[PDB]
């Protein structure tokens, strides 16, 4: 649980006229690195990163049966095109399809949702809002360092849900894989309360180690959204974690 | 019809100066495609493609605890540099580490191995030869279309082992992923009995379909190994399956 601040990464942000935080955790060595200890420990709305615990709970309670169950589009056209189609758990996570996840949350219900999040130690002690809204409207907050602590539990199958639920969600988090590395992760974009931010949280699997990461950054327009991944990958490259 | 022959792809073999087959299977439409209906049905030694059933059997019997268990290098240098290190199930499949897998076969034993392959309906189901080498220089043979038949059952969690064993092995088969597709697959190089061949078998996961593949090509020399993937992706691209 030992930490180093590297202000030198601030350059990856200033390059884009942005502000933000990257937090890395070396699993083998049990050491953390961040450009900004303060912001690393500040709590923000999780927006679509909340689909990770939402997925786990829906699977564990059998709200969702498996990763192939189809959730049919409701016929209402929303302004994100990829939402306007049938989804399973994999594609719902891939395209961050809020309406699907909102239906999951309703079936979970407020009482089980609250208890499972307490079991996960996820988020602030007193959450609030409606069950299908709280994770959007500002009823729950989490810091990049707290995202890492949660992801390390999931990695290790240590959360208070079945092993099966955790394996399925880790499959759903798969984002990139090559001969050098696998990334399992989830993006977020929080717009409903200031400051508007983007998220990318997850890990990098190597042959010999795993690097957990969580980043957030100011995101006043959707124009910068690609920086969530690019800035994280710049830091991974600089740190020789990926080529 | 159910099966369609597309000699068009033969051009990918000769443009890279070799010979072989590709079999594709459309899961949604239950349709098959190959450039050589004949060689598609021809049985060869599975070589390291046998790591898929071997892994499944090892996990299900508890010979292997999970994907993190470490198999320590014995300190003897072998031909392939990447073998000369510690491995877990994920790295052992990535690097095709025969020594690890032989140790599995010995602990499984001839009687359980034979029974399991009967229940998998795997190729000629014949394990005459060394229990720790039959897939390499022994009596077992399998066709590309029998590979696909087996791989379909694995995809659907319908092999006679636990769901957990199947999900772990499908994780271990992860070869490539991006915003376009996921490939789960395993390579094979058979050199001890003629004709020498290369395999690549697995599947391509898309948003709303899965394309199983099984391919084998002549490999008189280890210089063509790279072609196993290259010819398959050439075919995949031509069929508009991957960009
Ligand atoms: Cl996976």
């Amino acid at each position: 649980k030992e930490w180093q601040e590297n202000k030198s990464w601030n350059a990856h942000f200033t390059e884009h006229k942005s502000q933000g935080v990257v937090v890395l955790w070396n699993e083998n060595k049990q050491q953390g690195f961040t450009n900004n200890l303060k912001r690393a420990n500040q709590a923000f709305l999780p927006a679509s990163t909340f689909k990770i615990p939402n997925s786990l709970i829906a699977l564990d309670l059998g709200v969702v049966k498996d990763e192939h169950q189809v959730f049919k589009w409701d016929g209402q056209t929303r302004d994100i095109a990829t939402w306007n189609r049938d989804h399973n758990l994999i594609t719902a996570m891939k395209y961050s399809v809020v309406p699907v996840y909102q239906e999951f949350a309703r079936q979970i219900g407020e009482a089980r949702m609250s208890k499972m999040l307490h079991a996960f130690d996820y988020g602030n002690e007193d959450i609030s809002g409606n069950v299908d809204s709280f994770w959007l409207d500002g009823g729950i907050r989490i810091s990049a360092t707290e995202q890492i602590s949660f992801l390390r539990k999931l990695y290790h199958n240590k959360l208070h849900v079945s092993e099966r639920s955790q394996r399925i969600v880790k499959q759903a988090m798969l984002t990139e894989a090559n001969g050098d590395y696998i990334i399992r992760a989830k993006t977020g974009y929080s717009t409903r309360i200031e400051p508007k931010i983007g998220w990318w949280v997850g890990w990098v699997e190597l042959d010999d180690n795993v690097w957990f990461f969580a980043m957030n950054m100011d995101m006043p327009t959707s124009d910068g959204l690609g920086l969530r991944q690019a800035i994280t990958k710049e830091v991974l490259k600089q740190e020789k974690i990926i080529p």
